[PDB]
DNA sequence: CCCGTGAGTCCG
DNA sequence: CGGACTACGGG
């Protein structure tokens, strides 16, 4: 599935490279272009067989995946526990306050540190997490307004969001079919809900569940995110598979 | 001789003057199927405007599921494809609202106005050659407008400033189209086109009759109870049934 | 982020 | 002379 999975991402990059954003959207980065190499290293190293479980995020945050090309790709955990590195280039148009520095980005993505710290504690080594699991985002683009502020797919005006999310809904169907996934875990309500509508519409044979999003913008994530999600994972019965 | 070429250059020149307008405010999207649906359009004019005409039917502007998809006036997909037998590649506008995508001849929707319009002529004439022997069909304005959520805006829903130069420019191209075609009689489909055409042709002193038929729009309840029956009677009264065997 | 409250569009 | 569906601010 590594090669097939990367083909789906390349075909999705092609359809997205034709969209045009505006309005409050002023910058659009695709790390699956300028951080293709560590992305493709992550997929070749960790996507070696079919998967039972897909964790699905919404999109890149500015300091993790936007820098490293790896879902929830906070720099220290990507460098040190996943052991993925690779050259990173730059978007053609950078916001000054959001330049791409790759594996030299000084900021920690809180969402990504939390997410990989959890699976690091639970699984020990990355091979144990990836025996049956994989992690991916619904949307590979990141968007800023004039002042460098992040607009998630949800903050896009409706006219710009429906366009984009229908194209990613279709790439998501293709991803789930190539990986053989039986269980999609939406990270946050938006991915959970989006994946469920999209997959049910194609009648793919797959169950869609959810865990809480780690984001620090989520006030409930700021006490005990790890403890709440260890309890959600136990309920979905995936701890089993993570040992 | 044959007006096809000249009709196209009229529309090509109107396309030019229009490409220069900036729209505002409530208007967020503007399409022009004469650019991205040029090929079926040009195929319809060449196939059916080979000779000079007695009557021009005139509509206001493309609807989102008829002419906006097929480039043919009142251009509901099934009738254009199966009755007029007009095909061509259709590409997309520069900027599309997600509720108003252009799918060309793959558009699954059947525009009610357009399906009504051509189904009348199909029943009345049999074959398209009979209807086009002396008639043709065109719109006053080739553009389509949408607000921020994809809702259609008619040319008259436009802020007066934009509305007036747009119509004035269309009026001018309409007077040429009428000259190029040779028509004795313009029938506006719906009130706006009838009135606008009367005001455009009288104001440049063209010696042409302007009449009217009810518009087939399902927004009008009288059209939903028996449009075809009303318009057959209106066409009788105008003496045009003889032209359409 | 997650949810609640509620306004634009369709009902051809 | 409503029903369903699907922006934005505060927790
Ligand atoms: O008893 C009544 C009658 C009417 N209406 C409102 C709703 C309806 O749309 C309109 C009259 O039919 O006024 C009510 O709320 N209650
Ligand atoms: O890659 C990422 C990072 C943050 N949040 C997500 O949903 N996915």
């Amino acid at each position: 599935p590594a090669d097939s999975f990367l083909k789906v991402e390349l075909e999705l990059n092609l359809k997205l490279s034709n969209l045009v954003f505006q309005d409050p959207v002023q910058y659009v980065y695709n790390p699956l272009v300028y951080a293709w190499a560590p992305h493709e290293n992550y997929v070749q190293t960790y996507c070696k067989s079919k998967k039972e479980v897909l964790f699905l995020g919404m999109n890149p945050g500015p300091f993790g995946m936007a820098q490293t090309g790896v879902p929830f790709g906070e720099v220290n955990h990507v460098r040190d526990w996943l052991q993925i590195e690779g050259p990173v280039s730059k978007p053609e148009v950078e916001h000054p306050k959001r330049r791409i520095r790759g594996f030299e980005c000084p900021q920690s993505e809180v969402s990504g540190a939390r997410f990989w710290s959890l699976f690091k504690s639970l699984c020990g080594q990355p091979e144990t997490f990836f025996k049956h699991c994989f992690v991916h985002n619904h949307c590979p683009l990141i968007f800023m307004n004039h002042s460098g502020k992040n607009l998630t797919p949800t903050d896009l005006p409706k006219a710009q969001r429906d366009t984009l999310l229908e194209i990613c809904d279709e790439a998501l169907c293709q991803a789930v079919r190539v990986l053989g996934v039986k269980l999609v875990i939406g990270v946050g309500r938006f991915s959970e809900q989006r994946a469920r509508k999209a997959l049910m519409a194609e009648g793919i044979d797959v169950t869609v569940k959810g865990i809480m999003h780690p984001s620090p913008r989520n006030p409930q994530a700021n006490k005990g995110w790890e403890g709440i999600v260890r309890g959600q994972l136990l309920e979905l019965g995936v701890l089993s598979l993570l040992t």
